[PDB]
Formats: structure tokens, C-alpha cells, sequence
């Protein structure tokens, strides 16, 4: 089958109020966790070392483990879920660059190496993200791998 498997009460956006709830999403086979997430400012889609950036989403001690929100495009899923555990990301989030059903968006060497949980979301739920984090608000997260 797929290496992401759509699942419906795994996702869910703890703040800010405004998009806080419950959402689907497809998580990856390779591969409980709360974390905020961070939209980076350069290398959006994750294709290229985030360390040629000078960026890295290693959350200080006793902050919230950082979840790296990144744009489908360019690459395969896979090395975008290894990009982002090189730089330190707890987890990763890839939007759809297209409004359309979640299960459309998964279409048919390092992948064994992959620790981080990884998931796929709609292009609402990344623009919903976005809007909230470029108004100044911090968005909470909690993935659920059951
Ligand atoms: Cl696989």
C-alpha cells in the first residue's frame, strides 16, 4: 500500500483557539507527542540541508519539541522527513500544495533510517497553520501515532 495511511482522530491543534481541534492526516509507515510548530523562513520544501541555512529546530530544554511545518514539492516525502530530522525537527508536517482528499496527495536507501514521526495535511490545515503563526500565535500540536 501507501507509505502514508490516512488516519482521522491522530492530529489535533491544541492553540490557538481559533483553529484548535481535531484534523486528519497521513502518517508515514517508516517511523504520543506534543509539540509547536515552526513555518521556516527559507528551504520551505525541505529539499535541501537546513544546515546551509544556518537553521535549526532543536527546541531548547524544557521547551516544547519543535514540528517543522513544510510545503510538497521538489523532493520526495521521504527526504523531506530526513532533511528535517538533520536539523532537529521532532516531527514533520507536509502540506498539500492542492485543495484535494488527503489520499490523493500519497500517489506511487536512508528511508530505514527515518525516526521521526512524519505526516501529511491538507493545503487548509497548512494555511490555517500559517495565518496563525504569521498573526503571532503560537501553534500547539499533539500527534498521535496509535
Ligand atoms: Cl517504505
Amino acid at each position: 500500500g501507501s507509505r502514508f495511511v490516512v488516519e482521522k482522530n491522530n492530529l489535533k491543534v491544541t492553540s490557538p483557539d481559533s483553529i484548535k481541534g481535531i484534523y486528519e492526516c497521513a502518517i508515514g509507515n517508516f517511523g504520543t507527542l506534543v509539540g509547536t510548530v515552526v513555518y521556516p523562513k527559507s528551504n520551505q520544501k525541505a529539499c535541501k540541508s537546513y544546515s546551509d541555512f544556518d537553521i535549526s529546530f532543536k527546541s531548547k530544554p524544557g521547551r516544547l519539541p519543535t514540528f517543522v511545518l513544510i510545503d510538497r514539492g521538489d523532493c520526495y516525502f521521504t527526504l523531506k522527513a530526513w532533511i528535517a530530522q538533520q536539523a532537529g525537527a521532532a516531527a514533520i508536517l507536509v502540506a498539500d500544495s492542492k485543495a484535494e482528499p488527503l489520499i490523493t496527495m500519497d500517489t506511487p536507501d536512508y528511508l530505514q533510517n527515518i525516526t521521526i514521526p512524519s505526516a501529511l495535511i491538507t493545503k487548509t490545515l497548512g494555511d490555517s497553520i500559517k495565518s496563525a503563526l504569521s498573526g503571532g500565535d503560537m501553534v500547539n500540536m499533539k500527534l498521535d501515532w496509535t
